């Protein structure tokens, strides 16, 4: 029947003024940089001992929650200019045979810098920080993503995704970027979902592609990139101007702010793509213009904005809240 179309019709249920200042006192930011943050902020490009410890570390972090986390290593090899390479996608469902699923992403790779004045290439914005955001709502929200456990409602929950290889190895083109997530997409649309299914896909699945990237400069402003998901981004909005409105930012205001009505001129090229092309709703949550520090020895820890990030934080756990119900 229709059950991939629910997600066309699926609303949010939106969180009361004290539900908001409860998230508010949630998330930790001291907490993510120290313990899901730092660790990241290593050399890890693909094969890399970074790429392995990120792998370990990234999944070390979801295994300690008490929500019912279902982690899934999606490695595959493929050719790149370097040679041939092995990539690492880290799945993290919640009820992975429930129908519908709510899906953050990032990437969790760095892309490959030579030495340059013994400075190595960290990605912190790009895409470390997303990668612990991902973390960080995942502990802030672990009590209440338990009762998703409780099995009445609609058959939709929350998945991860980290892919792997989604920057070049030499300059940017459809062969060389995004192999992770070119690899995930082709493989979920091929898959059957639910198991024995006639039809739908795994892809049916997705209800909407949050895609996290290149956050953690002071003062981004994100495009609303994508009609078929403006609803949503205006929710993100709709969050923002809230939680300032009551005071449950940090040195935020309304002129700087996050989400701006505008769109985006161009077409940019991310993990979403493989996925949007198939028709996967995305709400792609990269900004404009990219950080000045962008693919740069600079895009390091000394240059993130602490409030910046946990703000987003605040804004992102709420929306999923919102989105799923709890
Ligand atoms: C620096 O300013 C820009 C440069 C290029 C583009 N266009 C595209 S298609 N970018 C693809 C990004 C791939 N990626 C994601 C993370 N690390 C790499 C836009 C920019 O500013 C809006
Ligand atoms: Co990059």
């Amino acid at each position: 029947s229709a059950w991939p179309e629910e997600k066309n019709y699926h609303q949010p249920a939106i969180l009361n003024s004290s539900a908001l200042r409860q998230i508010a006192e949630g998330t930790s930011i001291s907490e993510m940089w120290q313990n899901d943050l730092q660790p990241l902020l290593i050399e890890r490009y693909p094969g890399s001992p970074g790429s392995y410890a990120a792998r370990q570390h990234i999944m070390q972090r979801i295994q300690r929650l008490q929500a019912d986390w279902v982690l899934e290593i999606d490695t595959f090899l493929s050719q790149t200019p370097e040679g041939e390479r092995s990539f690492s996608n880290i799945i993290s469902t919640l009820n992975p045979t429930a129908k519908r699923h709510l899906v953050l992403a990032c990437h969790y790779d760095s892309k490959y810098f030579s030495h340059w004045n013994n400075r190595v290439f960290v990605g912190a914005t790009d895409s470390a920080v997303p990668c612990a955001m991902m973390l960080e709502l995942a502990r802030a929200l672990d009590k209440k993503l338990l009762s998703l456990k409780t099995v009445s409602k609609p058959d939709l929950s929350l998945q991860l995704i980290f892919f792997d290889g989604e920057e070049a190895f030499l300059h940017w083109s459809p062969q060389d970027s995004l192999y992770g997530s070119r690899h995930l997409a082709a493989k979920m649309a091929s898959t059957p979902h639910p198991p024995g299914a006639r039809g739908t896909s795994q892809l049916h699945g997705m209800d909407l592609l949050v895609l996290l990237d290149l956050i953690g400069a002071p003062n981004p402003t994100f495009p609303n990139f994508f009609p078929n998901s403006a609803r949503w981004f205006e929710r993100l909005q709709a969050i923002e101007h809230e939680l300032h409105e009551l005071g449950l930012l940090k040195d935020h205001s309304l002129e700087g702010r996050y989400f701006q009505n505008y769109s985006y001129g161009g077409v940019i090229q991310d993990d979403h793509i493989p996925f949007l092309r198939r028709g996967v709703p995305v709400l792609h949550l990269i900004p404009s213009p990219f950080p000045e520090v962008w693919h740069t020895m600079d895009d390091n820890e000394e240059n993130l904005d602490e409030s910046t990030i946990d703000n987003l934080n605040k804004i992102l756990q709420v929306f999923v809240l919102e989105y799923l119900h709890l």
